[PDB]
């Protein structure tokens, strides 16, 4: 699993981290992530996302 960033804002989802918070617990795949979560903080949705490396 591969870290992932919004590309409007900086954020990176970190799969081993989650954001549990919201309901996406820690060893949680990007593409596994509901698909209406948002970046926690621009309220960008996935589309916006880029692997990081
Ligand atoms: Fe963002």
């Amino acid at each position: 699993m591969k870290k992932y960033t919004c590309t409007v804002c900086g954020y990176i989802y970190n799969p081993e981290d989650g954001d549990p918070d919201n309901g996406v617990n820690p060893g949680t795949d990007f593409k596994d992530i509901p698909d209406d979560w948002v970046c926690p903080l621009c309220g960008g949705g996935k589309d916006q996302f880029e692997e990081v490396e």
